[PDB]
């Protein structure tokens, strides 16, 4: 070994050649989720009574699933030991003595980002060894630690996103300031705050896209905003529907680079997909038989400061995805379902988990809109996880009880 390259002397190395974060790991395809059987197959309990408030899931050879409760602690579980060795307890429990409010992945490592109420951001290395050609976890290490404290205003962390390739290595922190501060893994050095107008509410969502250039955000007020990250430059503002707040933005790779899911804005859909360059609604997937009008979905750019914020009105706006490829898994609190959506053929969609037989019906409003429709026949999911176990796709689900589902 040697540390000169690390001591910021000079300007990487990448991420790959900290050693403290293990080796970076082979990329592991989407989950083939069409397949999903929607059967139940364990019940796990060792959280109870404390809310899981962010779940995560490492895919590979020994997938494991990553818990975080509101007292702070943090699990790991073996996935392939509770489906085939029936084996219910975690193997690794770490204690960050703080309401955790988010587990982010550090792509490609066994490492994963731990935001708390108390302001701090810790990444943790999952170390591991081969017994009998079986992983055994080890230990969780912290390996990274950073105080948002540090920054002057008290803030902390409630949402994060990382991105890494070889070029790259970011995590980008949500505060509860709405603030948005975007540091090198490598060091946990600021590198950019982006700061939102309060004039469009608070901050309640975000993600990076593709090519981590743009931070799109969207607001209590149902605002979506799109930020050069390069340039701190506001790029894109726009409303729709009645702006219902945006609880979450997520990329849609299957569509192409510049599409992202949006959770919110209307209180009429599961969720719309929106192309951020044209400004332009390309689906929307209603949460009834009615159609809205076409007009529901066209984007208000002027006026934005002047929307009310209109609160959280219905089971409807709790939805949390897990997004795998060309399809989109999606909690539907008001029936006790999981939806499927197939981007690949919307009218396959269907509520994979569910107690009836709903049907999704696909039509083109526009030359440039499908509206899906949904025609009709336990505790509220904080997160949900999606991966496969030798091949066969599972579902994870994790609630505000302390209970997770294990689902084939």
């Amino acid at each position: 070994e040697s540390i000169e390259k690390f001591l910021s002397t000079f300007i990487l190395p990448p991420l790959r050649d900290y050693k403290e974060f293990g080796p970076i790991q082979e990329i592991v395809r989407s989950p083939n989720m069409g397949n999903l059987r929607g059967k139940l197959i364990a019940t796990l309990m060792e959280n109870e009574p404390n809310s899981i408030t962010s779940s995560a899931v490492s895919p590979g050879e020994t997938p494991y699933l990553i818990t975080g409760s509101d007292q702070g602690v943090i699990k790991i579980w073996n996935l392939k030991e509770i489906i085939v060795g029936e084996v219910y307890s975690s193997s690794l429990t770490y204690d960050c003595s703080s309401t955790v409010t988010q587990i982010t992945m550090i792509p490609n490592f066994d490492a994963f980002a731990v935001s708390s109420k108390d302001g701090q951001i810790i990444v943790l290395k999952v170390n591991h060894y081969q017994q009998e050609s079986e992983v055994k976890f080890l230990n969780c290490e912290c390996i990274r630690k950073i105080n948002l404290k540090n920054f002057g205003k008290n803030e902390y962390a409630v949402r994060m996103r990382a991105f890494v390739n070889e070029e790259k290595s970011l995590l980008v922190a949500l505060t509860n300031l709405s603030r948005v501060i975007i540091f090198d893994i490598r060091t946990l050095e600021r590198l950019q705050i982006i700061e939102n107008s309060p004039r469009h509410g608070a901050v309640s969502s975000i993600c990076i896209d593709e090519e981590c250039c743009v931070l799109i955000l969207g607001t209590t007020r149902g605002i979506i905003d799109i930020w050069d990250i390069r340039f701190n430059v506001l790029i894109r503002s726009w409303s729709f529907g009645d702006h219902a707040p945006i609880t979450h933005v997520e990329v849609c790779q299957f569509y192409g680079k510049n599409s992202v899911i949006v959770v919110g804005g209307s209180s009429k859909t599961f969720l719309t997909i929106w192309n951020f360059v044209k400004g332009h609604c390309q689906y929307a997937f209603i949460n009834s038989d009615e159609q809205p009008s076409m007009e529901h979905f066209l984007p208000i750019e002027k006026g934005l400061e002047e929307l009310n914020f209109c609160g959280i009105r219905s089971l409807n706006a709790l939805s949390t995805i897990s997004v795998s490829n060309d399809k989109i898994l999606l909690t539907d609190e008001a029936t006790s379902s999981i939806v499927m959506f197939s981007l690949n053929e919307l009218s396959s969609s269907k509520a994979v988990i569910s107690p009836f037989s709903d049907v999704f019906i696909p039509t083109q409003v526009t030359a440039n809109l499908t509206m899906l429709l949904r025609k009709m026949k336990h505790d509220i999911i904080n997160s949900i996880s999606t991966c496969e176990v030798d091949e066969t796709p599972l579902l994870v689900a994790c609630d505000n009880s302390g209970l997770i589902g294990i689902f084939q």
